[PDB]
């Protein structure tokens, strides 16, 4: 039985388009994912987030559920399309009101609201104007950040600018398997840069409009890259992928510069002239903690999500697999945390996303048993505890996700929730893992 | 497009314990599967068929769906536990009445009732007395056949004695992964013989109590065994498994003799003294057609394969289903060609073919299963080729009309053309249901 540090934060996480629904209600206009999902062949079975879990209408019930589970924090994302339809123009108060009431209720329940400004639902109009590969998008994001802070700054004290920019840039503009579905290596790199720029401009805006005690962060899915063999070549492959997966973001955001090896690796693709003088300084803002997302390790040896790394081959890491077919290896989380502690010793860490998809089902008696999820979470929490014992400054853990939801290109075919959702009715059924996690959250002890 | 013979029969199939529920109503007492499911660790998540799809109560709705889908036949099994609780004594009219009403409803809507006498739900009392390894069970089964024929003979004109005796004998008494859960190679072989015997005695009883035009059959899951390599050693492994999986039943049932190689292969286990004088002639009864069940190929190079410890099994190449089984329609084509070669004068009916996929109902209440449509279409194409090449196949039954209790897998695997939300029992015809209906209506297979 492992005991976690005093004050360790126990929460769950969700994203706006994945759970809200009410896609065309109260002033919300389409995001790139609305467009993408409605495009034949882009999302499994043509699923869309039109309704999803209907959280927009069931929000009060969901907060009550969080309270019953004894969670200390709730990480959610703000829908740019609801707050500032089209990505420009004035704030839409009706949109902000949804988050005002949500945040107020969370606080009334003693649950800390943690808001992510951008979790992929870019207003379609901004993509029409060029999307992330277009510089203006970064400036538009900073204006949106100010709008959000002005409206919710008095109730929300923990802010995250972006969630997994690697996915937005490389899957969104590199391999095109995520909205908006474009496939151009240079567009992907430009997108990555403007996400770095937007992030910095947003933190600047947040610091200026939020109370002095407010916390600001960014959430990155830190790939833990390992080599297939001891070969010197495979070690170079690890470097290349680490550069593209992590350092293209941690470099600018946490060090104020793009890694030189990355620039060299991509020299045949671009000269990075879109990096205007001063952009790196703006991207490099002081953060209160780094949000880390992790699910599985990476093993290595024009339409790719890895511009310039065509020589690299990827392999299935060893271990049992989840419904995503991803390997289950908690050692990757431990090693990843140690790497971060070594590279950024003074930066506190928070696991903002970790969880697993399994083929859950409600039986005739109305129960949803997911012992596999309990095992996955338990094992990964053990790895986190071990990293902490070894010196890593980890301050919290957020289980992706409180609810089964729209898992992007997979549609509703993949269930990650602690709480099962019967989509046709919207009925929530806490799974066995919800009851187990609630105990961990209430005792701070991992059995 | 491929056009099937205008007289080709199109149906769907189910089994009593898998769909009925009402496990303790109207006099029904525990079958070996009720007992097995109640045993910790035997069935996924402790699932049981106590409620299942609640078909015992909602059957009228299911027959209505079949009619809506234009199916020409419905294959179902009779629950011995409902008809004769202890496996002997007075037949319960309430039990018989359920099936009489069901058969009448099917006929009223132009659907041909096809009844299977035994689909694994052996009355517990018969197991307490020895189960299938005990000869009396075969005798009791034949007396049960007469009871069923007397009560339903005026309505049901197509009868099947046993469904997949290989599973009953070897999974039930060999590896113990199926009810009753015993693990004894000799018990498994004795069970196999008594299933062979019971089958024959039942056919005799059916022929005696049914109208002259009634048809009798047996359903066997015929394993299509292939060797990993072209070695003679692998070829012999194929022979050994083919003997244990198929010929241990086809030999006695269709040829009046156990294959000599099987007797040799098992000489270290038994001398088959339980095979009494006259037993082979009894097992060898003329049938109107052979029911064939097929899902995936078998690749070879406590066990359910007595005397075959020198054989290893491998994952056959191809896409996989939720069961992890390889999808290979060529196995069905080849299997049919072999049966046509071995038993040319014996008509064939595909009594079971289908696939499990991780289906879900989306927010709009739809269940899309294009993977199942592809599976069925591909296998039907294989059947059509077999027919064109000379195989006498006269019907096809999609396992299963409904998602149901999939034995040791519990409710974790969905095979239905119709989705079932277990907590409510709500039925939602999947995309495959509408697609299959079109095929069953015109007999035209769109490729
Ligand atoms: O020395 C940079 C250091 O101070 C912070 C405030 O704590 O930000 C200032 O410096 C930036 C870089 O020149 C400006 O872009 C920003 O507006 C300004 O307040 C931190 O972000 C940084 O770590």
């Amino acid at each position: 039985a492992l005991t976690f540090p005093e004050g360790f934060l126990w929460g769950s996480a969700t994203a706006s388009y994945q759970i809200e629904g009410a896609a065309a209600e109260d002033g919300r206009t389409p995001s790139i994912w609305d467009t993408y999902a409605r495009t034949p062949g882009r999302v499994r079975n043509g699923d869309t987030g039109d309704v999803a879990t209907d959280h927009y209408h069931r929000w009060r019930e969901d907060v009550a559920l969080m309270a019953e589970l004894g969670l200390g924090a709730y990480r959610f994302s703000l829908a740019w399309p609801r707050i500032q339809p089209t990505g420009r123009g004035p704030a839409l108060q009706k949109g902000l009101d949804f988050y005002r009431r949500l945040a107020d209720e969370l606080l009334a329940k003693g649950i800390q609201p943690v808001a992510t400004l951008y979790h992929w639902d870019l207003p379609q109009e901004l993509e029409n104007a060029g999307g992330w590969p277009e510089r203006a998008t970064a400036e538009r994001f900073a204006e949106y950040a100010a709008i959000a802070a002005d409206a919710l700054g008095d109730r929300v004290k923990t802010w995250t600018t972006l969630n997994e920019p690697w996915c937005s840039a490389f899957l969104g503009y590199g391999s095109g398997v995520h909205a908006p579905g474009r496939t151009d290596p240079v567009a992907a790199l430009r997108a990555a840069h403007h996400l770095n720029l937007g992030h910095g401009l947003a933190v600047q805006a947040l610091r200026d409009r939020l109370p002095a005690d407010a916390q600001c962060s960014v959430t990155l899915n830190i790939h833990h890259v390992r080599p297939l063999t001891d070969s010197d070549a495979d070690a170079d492959a690890v470097r290349r992928i680490d550069a593209l997966a992590n350092r293209v973001f941690t470099g600018p955001m946490l060090q104020g510069a793009y890694p030189e090896d990355l620039v060299k690796d991509t020299a045949g693709l671009t000269d990075w002239s879109f990096v205007r003088d001063g952009d790196l300084r703006l991207a490099h803002q002081k953060l209160d903690f780094l949000g880390v997302n992790y699910y599985s390790p990476t093993l290595v040896s024009a339409h790719s999500p890895w511009p310039g790394a065509d020589r690299v081959a990827f392999h299935q890491p060893p271990g049992e697999t989840t419904a995503m077919g991803w390997a289950v290896d908690p050692s990757g989380l431990y090693e990843l945390l140690r790497r971060l502690s070594s590279d950024f010793p003074a930066l506190p860490l928070v696991i903002t996303e970790n969880g697993a998809a399994f083929h859950d089902y409600a039986d005739p008696e109305g129960n949803v048993n997911d012992p596999e999820r309990i095992a996955y979470v338990r094992d990964h929490l053990a790895a986190v505890h071990r990293a902490i014992k070894d010196g890593s400054d980890v301050r919290g853990y957020f289980l992706w996700s409180l609810l089964d939801n729209f898992e992007w290109a997979h549609g509703y075919s993949k269930r990650f929730g602690a709480v099962y959702v019967d989509y046709p009715t919207g009925t929530r059924i806490p799974k066995a893992s919800a009851r187990w996690y609630a105990e961990v959250a209430r005792t701070g002890v991992l059995p």
